[PDB]
C-alpha cells in the first residue's frame, strides 16, 4: 500500500474523534476520548489504489503535554473541521486553523469538512442557536469558506449517522495522492 499521514484539526467538540472513529472502526463511541491514543492506520482503496491512511487526532490548547505542533510533520492532507450546529467553529476556519495549519503544513492539501450534518435540522438545535440570534451552517457558506482558504474541496458528514463519512477520507485520500 502507499502510505499517507492525515492529520484532523479543528474546534473543541466539533467532532474530529467521533470522526474518526466512526471511520475506522464503523461505530459511534460510548465512552469519552479526547484524542485517539491507539495507533489507527487504516486502509482504503481509491481509484484502484491501495492506501495505508494514519490518522493523526489533536488535542485542544488546553492539553500542553500532547501539543498539536508535534502532530504536524509529513502531513499529506489536512481535515479541516467545524460544526454545522456552530457558526462559532465556522467563523475560527479563517482567524485560527487555516493561519496554524498553513504556518506548518505549507502547501499540504486541506478538506474543509462540516461535521454534524445530522443537527442541521435538529429543533433543539435550532432552538438553542435561535435565542443567540444564530441559524445552523448552510452548506453554501462551508463551500464559500473552502474558497476563502484554497480548500482541495468541502464535504459534510454525521458520524452520528454514517452519512458522508466514508466520502471524506475518500476525498482527502485523493488530496493526498496527488503528485
Ligand atoms: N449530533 C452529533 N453529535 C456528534 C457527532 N459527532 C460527534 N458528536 C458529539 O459531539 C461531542 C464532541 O465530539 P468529539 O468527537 O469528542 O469532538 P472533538 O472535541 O472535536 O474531538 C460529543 O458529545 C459527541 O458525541 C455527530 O455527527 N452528530
Ligand atoms: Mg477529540
Amino acid at each position: 500500500a502507499i502510505r499517507k499521514k492525515l492529520v484532523i484539526v479543528g474546534d473543541g467538540a466539533c467532532g474530529k474523534t467521533c470522526l474518526l472513529i466512526v471511520f475506522s472502526k464503523d461505530q459511534f463511541p460510548e465512552v469519552y476520548v479526547p484524542t485517539v491514543f491507539e495507533n489507527y492506520v487504516a486502509d482504503i482503496e481509491v481509484d484502484g489504489k491501495q492506501v495505508e491512511l494514519a490518522l493523526w487526532d489533536t488535542a485542544g490548547q488546553e492539553d500542553y503535554d500532547r501539543p498539536r505542533p508535534l502532530s504536524y510533520p509529513d502531513t499529506d492532507v489536512i481535515l479541516m473541521c467545524f460544526s454545522i450546529d456552530s457558526p462559532d467553529s465556522l467563523e475560527n476556519i479563517p482567524e485560527k486553523w487555516t493561519p496554524e495549519v498553513k504556518h506548518f503544513c505549507p502547501n499540504v492539501p486541506i478538506i474543509l469538512v462540516g461535521n454534524k450534518k445530522d443537527l442541521r435540522n435538529d429543533e433543539h438545535t435550532r432552538r438553542e442557536l435561535a435565542k443567540m440570534k444564530q441559524e445552523p451552517v448552510k452548506p453554501e457558506e462551508g463551500r464559500d469558506m473552502a474558497n476563502r482558504i484554497g480548500a482541495f474541496g468541502y464535504m459534510e458528514c454525521s458520524a452520528k449517522t454514517k452519512d458522508g463519512v466514508r466520502e471524506v477520507f475518500e476525498m482527502a485520500t485523493r488530496a493526498a495522492l496527488q503528485a
